[PDB]
């Protein structure tokens, strides 16, 4: 059952409590609940999404940013980036799989195999992931000549039909620039290729969010309790350092209530909120906790460290003809291309949007339009590393999020981004786009030198909205990895984390489907542990 008033819940004890109903957390709770002998609670600070058309209808997703469904995290001042940038994060069942543009990718096998081979995370490789991406999806390309794909899973993946004539022309321009059309999600990584995306959307226009796909079917299930509108303020531990449950706060008076777990708590509040909850709960860098008056239960110095993202630039053009008035999600094409030789994954990706994107350019005086399109280059393995830290001991205060954009010492991220703006220009200038590409509105053709393009990037960049890696998994003996390879929080028992916080290195592509696969894997790890 769904409980949106804690006063109506009499028994506050469960076998498992999953905190955060987002991409991973919805997957973990649904899968755990498939054993009818265990009880599962899923606790989510935002509201239920059932019946909320602006969340459910994918083509409305742009309206959600900065609304009441967005926690809206500003960043710390940036040494070499855009201090006005905001990390939008959904506050609603489904988490960010409920606010995003549903671009759906399997991660490159080369990214996943490196989690075990290079970063110490035993058992995390493409062998472990592939059957889980298969189990979670119902893909339109499934069939016996593509046996890796799922045809039965709860998350529906479909091909964006090629209806936007500007997008067809842009892919024709990609081909003229030496970037062929490529099929996505075949299991073979695309290093140089472009196409319309696969999106996790249902045939009726509803986003196949983790809440739509995993939770809506099971709300009334006997052993399942969904609690919305309830915000966790700390995890609690007995004198054995065993996690016994979570303290949550209601929206009426801000009273604190305890939910208790007999077996395990899984924390899935995402890459910004998870490290903050662990630190509030005494698990984090000792001197940082002591400076906020928090008693250190585990000195765990990698909590909040290693923050990674896909930083993003934009090139905006005025369109020479009326742009499409309807769309699946307004950002229907992706282009991958390598900026140097010898790579087995592309270092550069770009999105094509059939809209302008002036959120960061208008304040610096760049001209804008109501009829244009955008190309957004992003660095796929940015080398910069940032932090999520407590702003105070009060759980109500937003944390300090400092991605340290464009600070890596070799200057890789700024180099790939400058190459990305040039590449976007070269694509838009091909003869197949000649009836569409009008004047370049940002940065504008006056910006030509590396220095002019770097200044533009520093002032106007955004994010593809993909923060990961702040509570990473790694080797049992690696003290900078807060989790072991079974996603258990080191130094306590009964506590795992499953969300985008766990990645030891960013993936090449948009990460949502991989985060759901992390939730699927966490459920399998728990169910195996329960058997013993
Ligand atoms: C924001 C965003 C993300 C995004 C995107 C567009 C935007 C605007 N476009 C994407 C796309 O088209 N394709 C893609 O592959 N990824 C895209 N992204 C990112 C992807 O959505 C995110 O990386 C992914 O969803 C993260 O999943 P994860 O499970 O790590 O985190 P979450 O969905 O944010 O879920 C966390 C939940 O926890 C709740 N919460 C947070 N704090 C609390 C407390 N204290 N108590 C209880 N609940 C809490 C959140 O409300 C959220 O529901």
């Amino acid at each position: 059952m769904h409980i949106d008033n804690i006063e109506n819940l009499s028994d506050r004890e469960f076998d498992y409590i999953v905190v955060g109903g987002g991409s991973a957390g919805a997957a973990v709770a649904a899968r755990l609940s498939e054993d009818p002998a265990v009880s599962v609670a899923l606790v989510e600070a935002g509201p239920d999404d059932r019946g909320v058309p602006e969340v459910l209808q994918l083509d409305r997703w742009m309206e959600l940013l900065e609304s009441g469904y967005d926690w809206d995290y500003p960043i710390e001042p940036q040494e070499n980036g855009n201090s006005f940038m905001r990390h939008a994060r959904a506050k609603v069942m489904g988490g960010c799989s409920s606010h995003n543009s549903c671009i759906a990718f399997w991660a490159p096998r080369e990214d996943l195999d490196e989690w075990e081979a290079k970063y110490g995370a035993t058992g995390w490789n493409a062998e472990a992931a592939w059957p889980l991406y298969k189990r979670l999806e119902t893909n339109e390309d499934a069939g016996p000549d593509a046996p890796h794909h799922g045809d039965s899973g709860p998350v529906h993946l479909m091909n964006v039909p090629p209806k936007d004539p500007t997008g067809v022309a842009l892919l024709d321009a990609c081909e003229q620039a030496g970037i062929p059309r490529a099929k996505f999600n075949t299991g073979t990584t695309v290093v140089n290729g472009a196409n319309f995306f696969q999106i996790n959307r249902r045939a009726d226009g509803t986003r196949s969010s983790s809440s739509v796909s995993y939770i809506h079917p099971i709300v009334e299930q006997e052993n399942f309790t969904l609690l919305t509108g309830l915000r966790a303020r700390q995890l609690v531990f007995d004198a054995d350092r065993r996690c016994t449950g979570v303290d949550i706060v209601d929206s009426a008076f801000g009273h604190t209530h305890r939910l208790t777990a007999r077996n395990e708590v899984v924390l899935s509040t995402g890459a910004i909120d998870t490290p903050k909850l662990l630190m509030l709960s005494g698990i984090g860098p000792a001197a940082h906790l002591a400076e906020h008056g928090i008693e250190v239960l585990v000195d765990s110095p990698g909590v909040g460290e290693h923050l990674q993202d896909h930083p993003e630039g934009v090139v905006q053009f005025e369109a020479k003809q009326p742009m499409v008035a309807e769309s699946t999600q307004w950002w229907e094409i992706g282009i991958f291309t390598p900026t140097e030789d010898g790579l087995d994954r592309p270092d550069l990706m770009m999105h094509y949007g059939s809209v302008p994107f002036d959120m960061n350019t208008l304040r610096h005086g760049y001209p804008t339009t109501e009829n244009g399109f955008s190309l957004t280059p992003n660095v796929t393995h940015a080398r910069s590393r940032g932090t999520v830290r407590l702003r105070s001991r009060d759980f109500r205060d937003k944390p300090m999020v400092d991605p340290r954009y464009f600070t890596d010492p070799e200057g890789h991220d700024m180099r790939v981004m400058v190459a990305g703006i040039r590449k976007a220009r070269e694509i838009a200038a091909q003869p197949a786009m000649a009836e569409w590409t009008g004047r370049e509105l940002s940065p504008g053709v006056e910006a030509q030198t590396d220095e002019e393009l770097q200044d533009y990037i520093r002032k106007t960049h955004n994010t593809v909205y993909h923060p990961v890696g702040t509570v990473r998994m790694g080797a049992v003996e690696d003290e900078m990895s807060p989790l072991d390879p079974e996603l258990r929080v080191k130094g306590v028992t009964g506590l795992r984390v499953a969300d985008a916080s766990v990645m030891p290195e960013h993936v090449t592509v948009n990460p949502n489907i991989t985060v759901m696969m992390i939730g699927e894997r966490c459920a399998d790890l728990i169910r195996s542990a329960r058997a013993g």
